[PDB]
C-alpha cells in the first residue's frame, strides 16, 4: 500500500520524500518512491553550499537529474533551501556589504528557480530565520541585509516562478508551548499583511521519541498564521515509533490546509542519524512498522 495514493484519497496532495542521485542509483529507493510517495525533493543537490559552490559558478548535475527522475516518474517536485545559514559555503558568510549580499542572494533564488520554472510546485525559500527563543537569528542575512531579507527573498522568488508556493521553513515548532512555534506565526501573519508572498510554513520535524503527540497542537498553532498551506517537512522520528509517525499524520489530517507530508528519506541507513533508526524503511528496504501503522491509519 502507497501512502501518497492514501493520502490523496483522503484529500491531501502528498505524501513525499527527500532523494538525490546516489539514492535513486541503489537500492530499493526508486521503486519505493515510485510506488509510495508522490512528491520528491533533491535531499542536498539544490543547496547553496552544493549547488552554487562558487560565486556566480553553479553546479546543476544533481538536482537536475531528480527533477529529471520526477518528471518522467509523475511526481510532485519540491526544492531548497534558497536561504539557509546553515548550508552556506564560505565566500556567502564573509560578505558584509548590504547590496553585496542582497544581489547575491536575488541571484542565487532568481537562477534556481528560473531554471525550473513550472515544474516545481514548492519552494522553500528560507530556513531556520528563529531562534529557539522566538528572535530572528542572526545569521549572516539578518546581521548585513536586516530583517528585509525575509521580503526581499519571497518577493524574488515570487517574481522568478509565480507558479510556485514559497515557504518558510523551520526546525522545533513541534510543540504548541514552545516560543518559537507562536513567534513564527505572528511573524508570518505581520510579513503577509506588509505584502510578504509567502504561500506556506513547512515544519521541518526531526522528533525524538514520544514527540509526536505535541504535533497534534502545533500544526494547528501553525496553520493559525494564516497562510494558504502548511506541511510536515524533513519527517524522522528517532525510534520510529508508529504512536510517533500516526500522531504526525492525524495532525495533518486534522488540519485543512496541511497540505501533505515529506519524510526525510527512505532507509535507516541513509538516514542523518541511521542509529536512531528513525525512517520509515528499515536497510533492507522494508516496511517497517510505523509504514504499516500509517497506511492502516489512513485506510480506515
Ligand atoms: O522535506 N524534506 O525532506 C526536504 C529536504 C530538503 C529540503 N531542502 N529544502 N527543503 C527541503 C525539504
Amino acid at each position: 500500500q502507497s501512502v501518497d495514493q492514501l493520502m490523496k484519497a483522503r484529500g491531501k496532495v502528498y505524501f513525499g520524500v527527500a532523494t538525490d542521485q546516489n539514492r535513486l542509483t541503489t537500492g530499493k529507493n526508486a521503486a519505493i518512491i515510485q510506488a509510495d510517495f508522490g512528491m520528491v525533493w533533491p535531499e542536498n543537490s539544490l543547496q547553496w553550499d552544493a549547488v552554487e559552490p562558487s560565486q556566480g559558478n553553479f553546479n546543476f548535475a544533481g538536482a537536475d537529474y531528480v527533477v529529471n527522475w520526477a518528471q518522467q516518474n509523475g511526481k510532485l517536485i519540491g526544492g531548497g533551501m534558497l536561504v539557509w545559514h546553515s548550508h552556506l559555503p564560505s565566500w556567502v558568510s564573509s560578505i558584509t556589504d548590504k547590496e553585496t549580499l542582497t544581489n547575491v542572494m536575488k541571484n542565487h533564488i532568481t537562477t534556481l528557480m528560473t531554471r525550473y520554472k513550472g515544474k516545481i510546485r514548492v519552494w522553500d525559500v528560507v530556513g531556520s530565520a528563529f531562534n529557539e527563543d522566538g528572535s530572528l537569528r542572526q545569521t549572516v542575512f539578518l546581521n548585513v541585509i536586516g530583517e528585509d531579507y525575509i521580503k526581499i527573498a519571497f518577493q524574488t522568488a515570487r517574481a522568478a516562478d509565480p507558479n510556485a508556493k514559497l515557504y518558510i521553513a523551520d526546525s522545533n515548532l513541534d510543540s504548541a508551548s514552545y516560543p518559537k512555534t507562536q513567534a513564527i506565526v505572528n511573524k508570518v501573519k505581520q510579513w503577509r499583511a506588509a505584502g510578504v508572498p509567502i504561500d506556506g510554513i513547512g515544519s521541518m520535524t526531526n522528533l525524538s521519541a514520544g514527540q509526536g503527540a505535541g504535533v497534534l497542537q502545533a500544526l494547528p498553532l501553525l496553520a493559525s498564521a494564516g497562510t494558504p498551506e502548511v506541511s510536515i517537512l524533513m519527517l524522522d522520528v528517532a525510534g520510529a515509533s508508529p504512536t510517533d509517525y500516526v500522531n504526525v499524520v492525524n495532525a495533518c489530517l486534522n488540519v485543512q490546509s496541511c497540505v501533505g507530508i515529506t519524510s526525510f528519506g527512505v532507509a535507516d541507513p541513509d538516514s542523518w542519524r541511521a542509529s536512531t533508526t528513525p525512517l520509515l524503511f528499515d536497510g533492507n528496504f522494508n516496511p517497517k512498522p510505523a509504514y504499516n501503522a500509517i497506511v492502516q491509519d489512513l485506510q480506515q
